[PDB]
């Protein structure tokens, strides 16, 4: 209209322990997220890792916390939960799963996940009596 | 344009959204399940959905269930053209059994915007700056 | 609106679409793998892809494999500029070995629309 600009990923540090999120290349899908504390995760266990950052996502997306590739392939690390709502203003947490047979050590400053700005719709929901058939139909689960 | 649903029995609950800017609509169990430690279950919602054009439906984990109970969501891709019963694949990685009762909120449904590209084979692709190096 | 791919060996299979409005293209194993219980494997497809601009490629789980065999997909983020071999990280949480045969459908690839905002540090979020 009057103003012509690009939306930014806004963040604020909640402590001196946080690291500003980084992007490897100009077209990496995600911003790197860093642990603010030390964690020791035993075999077949989980931990909630605090980043000590609050974020304000641009309109029309949510923030998906996604796994690092190397951590999954080499160490059997996975990311649980992962849905950061557009209107969340709290401390960003990463839920890490250790499926390996050895303990996994997280140190303050380690890169442990990535944040992706996934574009979504926010549709209104409408109940109907019945839906119409497609070629796929009710065919599911292999 | 909208997310349309229909109930497949009286045991279903209409999906809900806590906020106008919440990513997902909450999905509810229509039945009772006990999931033992290190086991999986397929949870019926007893709804069929018609997703808006230009997206798929991602069944995504609730945060509390993940962080406290070590519950995860398997599979999770609901195609735009799917008209069957929406199932939730729950993985229990915790050491105690996880109880699901009718009416419990067990997952969320996100309308993820996607492309539907046409596929083309070529001999070889040109390299960028990331190269072939992955899994770092 | 165009997804380009090339084969890195004779063992690769061209990605297919399961239905007209399927979210993903089927990805196929190029090799034979035995995954023991509670273990992982990196399954090579022997393809390289060029994603359309404005998306990343998400490697996503097959539903039958999850529901029946307790198979899951780890990692899964393919960056727009990646031109290497597409690897699938398969997790076997089941109690029996899982056998992957050359030519088996093991995952799907979804073109997830994203954007690339610049990052801005503020002191308070309402600055
Ligand atoms: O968590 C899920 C995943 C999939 N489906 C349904 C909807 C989807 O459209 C269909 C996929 O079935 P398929 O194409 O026969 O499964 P596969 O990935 O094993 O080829 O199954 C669900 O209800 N819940
Ligand atoms: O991996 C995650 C997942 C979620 N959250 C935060 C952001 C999100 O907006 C909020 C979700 O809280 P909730 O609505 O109480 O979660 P639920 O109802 O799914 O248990 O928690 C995180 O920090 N990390
Ligand atoms: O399931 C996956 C995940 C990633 N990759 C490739 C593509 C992606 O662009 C690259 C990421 O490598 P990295 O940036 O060095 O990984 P990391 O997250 O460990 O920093 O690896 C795959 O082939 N399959
Ligand atoms: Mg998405």
């Amino acid at each position: 209209h009057h103003h012509h600009h690009h939306m930014q990923l806004r963040f604020a540090r909640l402590s001196e322990h946080a690291t500003a999120p980084t992007r490897g290349s100009a077209r990496a899908a995600g911003y790197d997220l860093y642990s603010a504390y030390d964690y020791t995760i035993p075999p077949m266990e989980k931990a909630v890792v605090k980043t000590d950052i609050q974020i304000a996502l641009p309109s029309g997306c949510y923030g998906r916390v996604a796994p690092r590739s190397g951590l999954a392939a080499k160490h059997f690390i996975d990311v649980g939960a992962g849905v950061i709502d557009e209107d969340y203003r709290g401390n960003v947490g990463v839920v890490l799963f250790n499926f390996g047979k050895e303990k996994f050590e997280v140190k303050k400053g380690d890169r442990i996940a990535q944040l992706i700005c996934e574009r979504i719709f926010y549709p209104e929901i409408e109940e109907v009596q019945a839906l119409d058939d497609t070629e796929r139909g009710s065919g599911g689960f292999g």
